[PDB]
């Protein structure tokens, strides 16, 4: 508990840290409730300890703009060190400084407006596998676990949008994937596990055997290793499955508990796409209410909850001294629910993002995809992927609450932003 | 042994590393013999592994100038990480990047030509305690352990040149101070010990109680903490004792085994200082042969043996790619004995440093005090301290080999550059 006097010195409020543990016992209600409580207890700026690690929480939109944008390349370049990783240290999400800058430029032309438009005719296939897999569980009046049929779709998308492998995700899906804590109170142990190779060889040799003799194309086309190829593929595999399915489950819960929004969305889909027209790249972007629903759900459920940057050297941002080594954190979940910015923040209201009202929204308060040079590189792909899925599903089915549907939806009091009970809804055919 | 293929990839020769251990088993003859052997086996550039840590050895004087001078602030700023340290991480010798740059500027005016000239009237006291402590062990024909009477002098110097405490170092000296290895093959364990406070509180509270209510003066006069004061004091205490005594023992051994040089030096001392005149700041600098003896001894015995810098990012120096994280090492001991630069290098010959021959010496081959911005900050003080001691001792005593004198002198086959057996010589009074 030696370094537990930093914020007392700097005159920054926060919860009193216990020795060794710091303030980690306060995570018993989850990161979200802890951040929402501290945002009320200490105001605009406070600090806590993840073990011996000082973490300063900031809410000033100017100070957030400074960290994420103005001083990204200079001071706030990297996220919190995460280990043990092994060869995955070369992943773009985990790499640091110059190595990250080289990876960012190398992987950036994957999600251009042109490369995304090339994927719309490809994504349109598994949307029909998604509907037909749902039409079976709908003609039988059997409630549907959404994350299963969504994850089956989300897995089909990422394997082909990046590589080209086509699999109906109801036969054998070759893609499998607590203790993830303790690292906080035992980071000294991270370099320890850095050597006993505790990092499966499943795609470590299978994806490594991407002989191919797309994102896989533009890579072999400084330079990039074939393993540097494996680690990035795993990263792009991580997001496009779990994030895509979890948000789509979050959307259908809110569309089920708010039937008025679900119908108003179905009316717009039939308008832009008459006769159940196939969704194209440009017709998806025309739908504004679909964008408002996705934006409002991501406000209530920012699947990242927090944004983090490591302060690599002493700085004085927006009139506040911040010492080297301190982790700067932006409580995305708490800011998305801050009543000082959102009227009735717990209520699902897509009209916050109407073009009449989308101007009263600060882009450093609503940050579902981060901000600055190190934002979510797969943002445009993710939004398009989820929107292409919502259109084809709502064009065919309507969703109603079931007997076993968790109303209201508890968030996972544990680590990652998921529901406690899975989202099960009744599916009816139009 | 995963990272044991770096030099095989780069096409750089070196000894084959065993798993986990790397090449540390080759240290069984000491760093010096290992460096001298590898300098012959692989030529101008080679690499080895300190456990899993790659260390690239360079001998090209241009590449040495690049690392130590041209690219010091940019790439080669810090030495190898050393731990566990505790609060001593703020020491100038251990600090890194900006924190070191702030410490360097803050402590640099301590060893100016003016501040050194203020210490000559102060150092002249304990030189007489050194002579009188020797005159007792000389009027009794009892051989003298040099490092005892030298360390007693060297301890008297550092306590007053920096603080002002006066003690005859034959009563109780309040200054006490293997496993130091393993860190190489167990650095993962360094952050581990970083928390169980394995770093005595002896001067940690005594020197901390430097109420004083000099180097201590110029400190309280960005800013500097009072603990930042303790750590630096300990650093300055480390060098001025052990380094000063060990080199003075190295000099008297060579002056004893080479009586012709010892007399030619005594003749110059009586010339510049007739009637055993007290040595002053300017009379010490006039003595060239005294400088040549000190320089030649430091060639045969560079007490640091090696210079090291951590390559903080990918670079291509003098036409050689060097990857991030690699430790760049300059084998000072091996270069000081390189026959490609020195004629009969094992032979003590102060005439190498005569002004007729001091021009045939490359300053990036002879580096007893390092080079560049991070050179030995206490160089000018150390040379003056040792020279002020040699003058007053040789003005009174002559030294001859004894029965138990180790001839030839074995170097310590262990870690730090010391003799195996201590240097014991017979002392006679002129
Ligand atoms: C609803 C979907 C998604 C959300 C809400 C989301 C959110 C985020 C957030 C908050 C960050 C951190 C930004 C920061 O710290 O400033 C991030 C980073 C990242 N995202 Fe996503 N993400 C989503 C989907 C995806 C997808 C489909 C990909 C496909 C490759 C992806 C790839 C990445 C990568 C590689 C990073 C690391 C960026 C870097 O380190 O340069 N994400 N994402
Ligand atoms: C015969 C006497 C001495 C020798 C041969 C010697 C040698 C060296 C060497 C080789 C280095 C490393 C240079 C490099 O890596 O480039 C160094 C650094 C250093 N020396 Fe000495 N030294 C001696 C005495 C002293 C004394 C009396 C002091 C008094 C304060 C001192 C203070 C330091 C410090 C603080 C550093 C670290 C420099 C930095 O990190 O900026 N040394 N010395
Ligand atoms: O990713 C989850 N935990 C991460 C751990 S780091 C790493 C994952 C990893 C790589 C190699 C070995 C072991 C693990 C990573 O590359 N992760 C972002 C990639 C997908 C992605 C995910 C989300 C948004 N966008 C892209 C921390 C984290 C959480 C949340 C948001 C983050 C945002 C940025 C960086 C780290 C973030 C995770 C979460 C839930 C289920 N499964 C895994
Ligand atoms: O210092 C010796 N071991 C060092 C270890 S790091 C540190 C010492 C320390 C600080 C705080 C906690 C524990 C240890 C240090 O501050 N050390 C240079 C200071 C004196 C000094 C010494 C020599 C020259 N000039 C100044 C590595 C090293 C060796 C040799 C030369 C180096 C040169 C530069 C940096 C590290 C060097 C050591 C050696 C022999 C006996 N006793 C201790």
């Amino acid at each position: 508990t030696h370094s537990h006097g930093l914020f007392k010195k700097l005159g920054i409020p926060g919860p009193t840290p216990l020795p060794f543990l710091g303030n980690i016992l306060s995570y018993h209600k989850g990161f979200c409730m802890f951040d929402m409580e501290c945002h009320k207890k200490y105001g605009k700026v406070w600090g806590f300890y993840d073990g011996q690690q000082p973490v300063l929480a900031i809410t000033d939109p100017d100070m957030i703009k400074t960290v994420l944008v103005k001083e990204c390349y200079s001071v706030f370049t990297n996220r919190r060190p995460f280990g043990p990783v092994g060869f995955m240290k070369s992943a773009i999400s985990i790499a640091e400084d110059e190595e990250w800058k080289r990876l960012r430029s190398l992987l950036s032309p994957t999600f251009t407006s042109g490369k995304l438009k090339e994927m719309v005719p490809i994504i349109a296939q598994y949307g029909d596998v998604l509907v037909r897999n749902l039409r079976r569980e709908a003609e039988t009046g059997k409630p549907v676990t959404l994350k299963d049929v969504f994850g089956a779709y989300s897995m089909d998308v990422i394997t082909s949008t990046s590589f080209g492998v086509n699999i109906d995700s109801l036969n054998n899906p070759q893609d499998p994937f607590p203790f993830f804590l303790s690292i906080t109170v035992f980071p000294f142990l991270i370099p320890i596990l850095e050597v006993l190779n505790i990092c499966t060889n499943f795609l470590r040799k299978s994806v490594k055997r991407m002989k191919e003799s797309d994102f896989l194309q533009l890579m072999i086309d400084k330079a990039l290793s074939d393993l540097e190829l494996v680690a990035q593929s795993i990263i792009f595999i991580f997001a496009g499955y779990e994030t895509t399915s979890s948000v789509l489950s979050f959307i259908m819960y809110e569309l089920a508990t708010h039937p008025d929004v679900q119908q108003k969305l179905q009316e717009e889909i039939d308008a832009v796409l008459p006769n159940k027209a196939p969704p194209t790249y440009d017709t998806v972007l025309q739908m504004e209410y679909l964008d408002m629903v996705v934006n409002e759900t991501l406000r209530l459920f920012p699947i990242a909850m927090r944004l983090e940057r490591v302060c690599k050297k002493d700085v004085e941002i927006n009139g506040m001294f911040i010492p080297k080594g301190v982790v700067v954190m932006i409580p995305s979940y708490a800011l998305h629910r801050d009543p000082k910015y959102w009227t009735e923040p717990e209520k699902f209201l897509p009209e916050r993002f109407s073009k009449k009202n989308k101007d009263n929204i600060d882009p450093y308060i609503y940050t579902p995809f981060g901000s600055g040079p190190r934002n979510c590189i797969g943002m445009r792909f993710a939004l398009m992927n989820m929107k292409l899925a919502l259109i084809r599903v709502l064009q065919n089915f309507s969703f109603k609450p079931c007997k076993e549907t968790q109303i209201p939806l508890k968030l996972s009091l544990g680590g990652l932003l998921q529901p406690e009970k899975p989202v099960v809804l009744k599916v009816e055919s139009r």
